[PDB]
């Protein structure tokens, strides 16, 4: 046989498209226990989401950093500014100030990820250097390890390790599917990892870039059991034991809270007819 | 503009097969039903016959079965086979059921892409991907001639009794065992019961409340097969076979390997009369033995 | 309608991957086992050195049933490679090899070996990275892969979907439990070392006695950090902190590229070496030695 003319099956195309835009993130801290030497306390990855130099990573990668270093595959190194974070989704946004343009992750807003889709994880596991691993989408809408939390996760069996956090999960076309965030863990679980779906990542990134934080609408309270003191809920004369069937002209069928969360603070909305003005929820 | 291109996917396989893979819940009283174990199962036919692993349903006071579509049933145990670790369940369903695509013509090849479908850690239905790594594996234990398919598709607690399928959604096997022994954390080594073998065991369980195999009362090692032990009052004992004599062939089939022979004896229906050539004192003798059913 | 499959690569390459057994008398007990690859018809086999170290007897078993006693042709601990030789009256399967093929990150690969002595196993993954060190020796230059690798895969093949040899599975990252991080020796390096081992019984390497590292972009070249005492470099008067700009009439652009060039130089050769000391170009003459024994 002669295989010189033949062509090896490969996802190199997806790699050439996406990899240049995935970065190594280093959380550096002053060792105040010793002699203030600068040490890496956490490392992870990030994704360059647009030419202006806005980068997505996990909040847990950059927590407690005294300094955040971003390294590109082309060799460039930057001090990164923390634009904002959001602990509810474990997302964070960084900004780098490169004069020269920079590569961006391919993003197809119309693409719907499907269970069974081939995916590639791109990150800096154990600081070995950028590493590409292959798996499939194993499941969708998972919510992750922690019970509830109102989180929607893609599950994947692409091998994921400390250092992958904040990095890209893409398909065979190089399109961003999600941000790798979490590995499931007497046995040791094999091939169970979680990513924030890209639709959600882009949504939170835009909010963080705009307000420096994620502003969520708040009600202050489907049967009611507790009404927050002096909250938008308490107002409009809402009662303990009160019952609600509709909100903002929608069926009260978790779904309600995701709906209210997007609602801008200041807007007024009828319920049961009690009239409530939505206000900003303070997470701290 | 990748916008008009098509992503590599195994979604097709998932759509065909996944609806037919179920969550199996083992309840044990202590007046309240409590999950003592959980695993997966595959709907084989429209009747509502389901395949799972025995270890999953062992000592279950009540067996609940849950479908991806939302329906929940209480299953009854048709039968279970200790050797192959298989068990069959029955649920009385209305409006019919989804079933696992089966192709008896399909010969699994090493290198074929496969998907494992199951309920790892009760997370919910999970799909993982790998290939067929080998076939005919004895598994973790040399004994038992398991004839497992080996795969590097990720298998975890909760995958037991669940389906392994190819890129066409066709059942390749039943996920059963993971390699966990050294220290060393083994990576990508799991075992499935091949679908052909799994079908046979099922039918024999639906027909009889058990699996009937041929017994010949012999314990031997590997050309010929030495007889280390001769089960007392067994088929071979009655035939007068002695310890330390070499067996050349059984039922007109040469005994090159001990594993293949013990597989052949199981197949022979109890009561069958067969030839058994042996070498004793450098002599050849063809005895006549009557097969009996393998003791409980 | 045919299932997606890499069986072709399996049917092409797997026959040429053998089970390798290292035995010693604690009579003969198996002290280690791994895999190996049949490279050419003459019966030369490649494997890792750490698989066949301190073997009283080396057994090689093929997938077609044949079993041989292997002769140890040579080994090289710097690259952890070793060559076996078996004598077969019948023809031998050989590993498919394409010298022109350039491995790319993202290429689908199969690992073929004998993990835990279960029998020949095939696992699937991709090429995760290239040019990976480890190992400060800087003499291994691994391909990284996520095809499941376990004890027993060592010495076995990493091939692409065409059955073409990509590399020799050598290492598993062990530093929680790391998942999907294994390393293989690239076939180009494997072949180079094989032919050398077969030819000389060992890998004959030139040596200058210097610990050096290229700088980031001042003249470019290799900075001398250490100077092995009584080594060729020390004798010729090279010092720590001078910059090597040329070695044997070739530009010193890359520490790795130069180190590969020094290795090719026959011991005893007297070569020009141009360095930078105090912004002055100096030309020193070193006599190459053979690389020190492990």
């Amino acid at each position: 046989f002669d295989s010189t003319d033949e062509t090896p099956a490969s996802y190199n195309l997806a790699v050439r498209r996406a990899a240049p835009a995935v970065v190594n993130v280093y959380n550096r801290g002053l060792n105040t226990n010793s002699h203030n030497q600068l040490e890496i306390r956490t490392l992870g990855s990030g994704v360059i989401m647009d030419q202006r130099g806005y980068i997505i990573t996990n909040k847990h990668v950059i927590n407690d950093a005294d300094q955040i270093i971003v390294a590109l595959q082309d060799g460039r190194v930057f001090e990164a500014l923390l634009v904002g974070s959001d602990s509810l989704t474990d997302l964070a946004v960084l900004k780098i100030n490169a004069t020269g343009g920079l590569p961006t992750i391919p993003i197809n807003a119309r693409r719907v990820p499907h269970i069974g889709d081939v995916v590639l994880a791109i990150g800096n596991p154990y600081n070995l250097g950028q590493t590409i691993t292959q798996g499939i989408i194993s499941a969708t809408g998972r919510i992750g390890l922690n019970p509830t939390g109102r989180q929607n996760f893609l599950q994947t069996d692409a091998s994921i390790n400390p250092g992958n956090s904040g990095g890209a999960l893409v398909n065979s076309l190089g399109e961003l599917m999600g941000i790798n965030t979490l590995s499931f863990d007497g046995e040791t679980p094999e091939g169970i990892g979680f990513a924030i779906p890209f639709q959600l990542a882009t949504k939170i990134m835009d909010k963080l870039i705009r307000d420096g934080r994620v502003i969520r609408g708040y009600i202050g309270i489907i049967v009611v059991n507790e009404v927050s003191p002096d909250g938008p809920a308490a107002n409009a004369g809402i009662q303990v034991n009160d019952l609600i069937i509709s909100v903002d002209n929608k069926p009260a069928i978790l779904e309600t809270m995701a709906q209210v969360a997007e609602i801008r603070p200041g807007s007024v909305i009828p319920v049961v007819t009690l009239q409530v003005t939505i206000q900003e929820y303070p997470a701290t």
